[PDB]
C-alpha cells in the first residue's frame, strides 16, 4: 500500500502510468497509452485500500482514465481494477473495462475487457 | 455530460451513489452499497468525457471505490465503467470489476464482474 | 436444470436461442443474433450443472457460438456464462465475452464483454 | 484453426486441457483444473472459427466446462473466450467467466472473471 504504489509503472503494451498514492486511499497521476486513439497524457484518479491485510495478500486498487485531453477526445473511459503486490518484483495485476460512448443501439458492443500487468521496470 | 451526471443515483441493488461532475472531467462523491461487506458511505473518485459527441451517443465515465472506511475494511475495490444517457429517463449503464486483495495463490479468483444500472429515481 | 432449460429463449436484443439440455450436462441448439455481423442460425454447444443444489440456487451453465455459418464468417466467438433460474418467470442471466480474431498488435482490443437476460417469452 | 488446436495444452495455473477440433468448428475434450473445487477431469465442449482470415490474425474460439463430474459437483461453470495463434510458439489467449449457481440475493457476486494463456509446452 501507500509508499510502494507511488511512482512510474509500465505495462506490457508500453503504456506508462505515474501515480501518487495519498495517505488516505487516493490515487492521482497521469496515463500515457501506447495503443489506441490516445496521444500524450491523460489524467487518472482512483482509490486503493490504505489498510491492507498479516498477511502477505495484495492491496486492492482501481483507477479511471477518460480518453479526452487537449489533443484528442476518444469518447471513452477505462477503469482498471486489480491489486498491488510489493517485493523485489512488485507489480500491479489488473483487469480493465474500456467503455466507448455509443448510441443505444450499439451499446451491446460498447465495452472491451482486457488485463494489464504493470511493473516498475519496463 | 457535466450538469446531468451530478446528483443522487440508485441502482437495482438499492445502492446509492452521490456524485458531482466537475467542469473538466472529474467525478467525486460517496457510495453506499446495499450489499456486501460494507457499511455506510465510501469515497469514490472517477472521470467522465466532458466533451461527448452530434449526436445522440452516451457519455463515457468510470469511477472507483476502495471498500475501506471508518467502520469496515473489506480489502477490495470496485471500478464501474459505463456511459451516461440523459433524457426523460436518464440512466448510467455500467459493468463493474470488484477485486479483492488475495495471496498470489488465490489471485485467479480475486475478481468478480457484474453490471449495474443507475437511475435518478429508485 | 435439465427439463426446464430446453426450449426457445429470447434476450433483450431480440436474439433467439433454442437449446436441448441432455441428461448428463450437455447443451446443444442454435443461436440467431438480432445484432452484429451475423445472419440466420449458428450452432452452439455448452454444458450445465445437471445436479444443481436444497436449495433455491440457480443452475450454472455456459455455451459458445463461433460466428461462422454458410452465409457469413465474422471470425469471432461468443461464450455466455450464467445461471438458469426456473419458476413462474424462468430466466437465464448471463455475462458474455465476444472475442474477435486479431493480429497480435490489436489483441488488446479483441474482446467485448456484455450481459444478456433470456426469457421464454419475448 | 483445425489441425493446430487439437492436442494437450497447459495454462499458467498448471491446468490441462485436451481438445480435438473437428472439421466443422466443434471442440471437444476434457479439462483438469489445477486449482479450485475440482478433482480429476471434466468434459468440455466448444466451437472455433474453422475458416479464419490473409492474414496473420488469430482464430476465435470458446469452450465451456460445468464443474460436475463423478467426484465433485462445484455447481459452477466456466467459459473461456479467446483466440488461437499458431506458429513456433502457438498459444491460446483467453479471458474466462466462472459463474456459480447462487440464490437471487447473492447473484451479484456469482461471477469471477480472469484470463488464462495456454501453451503446448508447460
Ligand atoms: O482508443 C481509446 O479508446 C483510447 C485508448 C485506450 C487504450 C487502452 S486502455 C487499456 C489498454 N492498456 C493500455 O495501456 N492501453 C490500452
Ligand atoms: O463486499 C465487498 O467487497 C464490498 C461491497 C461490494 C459491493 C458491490 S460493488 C458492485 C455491486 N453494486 C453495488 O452497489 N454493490 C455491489
Ligand atoms: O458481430 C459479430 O461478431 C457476430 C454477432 C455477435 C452478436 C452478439 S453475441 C452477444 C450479444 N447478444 C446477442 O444476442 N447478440 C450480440
Ligand atoms: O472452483 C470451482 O468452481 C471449479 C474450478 C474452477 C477452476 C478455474 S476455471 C478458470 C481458472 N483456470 C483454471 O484452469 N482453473 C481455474
Amino acid at each position: 500500500a501507500e509508499a510502494g504504489i507511488t511512482g512510474t509503472w509500465y505495462n506490457q503494451l508500453g503504456s506508462t502510468f505515474i501515480v501518487t498514492a495519498g495517505a488516505d486511499g487516493a490515487l492521482t497521476g497521469t496515463y500515457e497509452s501506447a495503443v489506441g486513439n490516445a496521444e500524450s497524457r491523460y489524467v487518472l484518479t482512483g482509490r486503493y485500500d490504505s489498510a491492507p491485510a498479516t498477511d502477505g495478500s495484495g492491496t486492492a486498487l482501481g483507477w479511471t482514465v477518460a480518453w479526452k485531453n487537449n489533443y484528442r477526445n476518444a469518447h471513452s473511459a477505462t477503469t482498471w481494477s486489480g491489486q498491488y503486490v510489493g517485493g523485489a518484483e512488485a507489480r500491479i495485476n489488473t483487469q480493465w473495462l474500456l467503455t466507448s460512448g455509443t448510441t443505444e443501439a450499439n451499446a451491446w458492443k460498447s465495452t472491451l475487457v482486457g488485463h494489464d500487468t504493470f511493473t516498475k521496470v519496463k
